[PDB]
């Protein structure tokens, strides 16, 4: 009824991590590592990093899954509001109910749990391009934190699992996410407030 959050990282050493984007006006995306909050804008392109200690196996997988953070909420399905799920800009793969999708990868496919009905995106592993040191993956969330009818203002938490090639747990890890039309300044606020 609710996935796991534990952080795991699993015989391969799996972890996130995020780029250093500052926390200026223009801001489009932010990860705010005192709070493991990412801050990001409606359907703008979010990188988030993959790393291993160790080389995993060809067919493992990439999933993300959003819950919701509280506990009154947690068993709650993270999906699109009723404005959006209904707002006809489809990328062709993505349902237009999921709140994650991934971007630019013809690979990605969607699940709906037959049983949680909850929603995921999930990818190939890959190894990092020649020359880098790191996998990317890139994110969009598609409604806002705010959005009325669905999350309504209620945190979630975007879960990463490093799956093989039935699904069975590699790794784990997870960070907080708000969709907002101001990043920087809603992270420069909220990073205020933690140390006072
Ligand atoms: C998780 C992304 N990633 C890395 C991230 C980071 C690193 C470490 N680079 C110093 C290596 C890899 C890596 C190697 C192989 C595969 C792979 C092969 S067949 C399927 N997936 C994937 C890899
Ligand atoms: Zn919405």
């Amino acid at each position: 009824s609710v996935p796991s959050q534990k952080t795991y990282q699993g015989s391969y050493g799996f972890r996130l991590g995020f780029l250093h984007s500052g926390t200026a006006k223009s801001v489009t995306c932010t990860y705010s590592p005192a709070l493991n909050k990412l801050f990001c804008q409606l359907a703008k392109t979010c990188p988030v990093q993959l790393w291993v200690d160790s080389t995993p196996p060809p067919g493992t997988r990439v999933r993300a899954m959003a819950i919701y953070k509280q506990s009154q909420h947690m068993t709650e399905v993270v999906r699109r509001c009723p404005h959006h799920e209904r707002c006809s800009d489809s990328d062709g793969l993505a349902p237009p109910q999921h709140l994650i999708r991934v971007e630019g990868n013809l690979r990605a496919e969607y699940l709906d749990d037959r049983n949680t009905f909850r929603h995921s995106v999930v990818v190939p592993s890959e190894p990092p391009e020649v020359g880098s040191d790191c996998t990317t993956i890139h994110y969009n969330y598609m409604c806002y934190s705010s959005c009325m009818g669905g999350m309504n203002r209620r945190p979630i938490l975007t879960i990463i699992t490093l799956e093989d090639s039935s699904g069975n747990l590699l790794g784990r890890d997870s960070f907080e996410v708000r969709v907002c039309a101001c990043p920087g300044r809603d992270r420069r606020t909220e990073e205020e407030n933690l140390r006072k």
